[PDB]
C-alpha cells in the first residue's frame, strides 16, 4: 500500500487542482452580501516545484459561470450568474 | 452554466485532494530537505454555509509514502514517511 517515490514525485508537482475558494475573497467589494454557497470549486495552480528558486503559476486561464444565491440582509435574495477564473495550465518559474 | 443545486452540493464540507508541505507536517525535522517537498493528501475542505460551524475531520487514517530525505553535506536516502488523511468530515460549532 506504499506510495512509490516516482508516483508521489510526479503527482505533487505544480499543476491545476480542484481548489475550494471563498466567494467573498474573489469579489471583495460585495460587503453588503452573503453568498450561498459561500465558496466554489475551481481549478487553480497548486503543488511544489521542488526548487526554492521557482514558484507554481498560471500560464493559461478561462472563465467558468455558476448560479449563486446573493443575499442582502432584510432586503432580498436572488439566484444569479457569477463568473470566476480557472487555471487551465501552470508552470514553475523564477521568483 | 453550473446550476445552483450542483455547486451547492459539490462545495459543501468534504474531503478533497490537497497538496501539503512536508516540513509543515514534520516541524522537528529541521535538518532535512524533502523531495518532493509536498504530498497529495485527502483533507477536509469546502464551506459550511453556517457562520457558527467549521469543516473538521471526524475520521482519520494514515497513508505511507516513499520520500527522499537530504542532509546537506552528509547523505540522502528514500525512506517511508507516514501522513494523516481525512476520511470523513462534518461542520461543527
Amino acid at each position: 500500500e506504499v506510495v512509490k517515490f516516482m508516483d508521489v514525485y510526479q503527482r505533487s508537482y505544480c499543476h491545476p487542482i480542484e481548489t475550494l475558494v471563498d466567494i467573498f475573497q474573489e469579489y471583495p467589494d460585495e460587503i453588503e452580501y452573503i453568498f450561498k454557497p459561500s465558496c466554489v470549486p475551481l481549478m487553480r495552480c497548486g503543488g511544489c516545484c521542488n526548487d526554492e528558486g521557482l514558484e507554481c503559476v498560471p500560464t493559461e486561464e478561462s472563465n467558468i459561470t455558476m448560479q449563486i444565491m446573493r443575499i442582502k440582509p432584510h432586503q432580498g435574495q436572488h439566484i444569479g450568474e457569477m463568473s470566476f477564473l480557472q487555471h487551465n495550465k501552470c508552470e514553475c518559474r523564477p521568483k
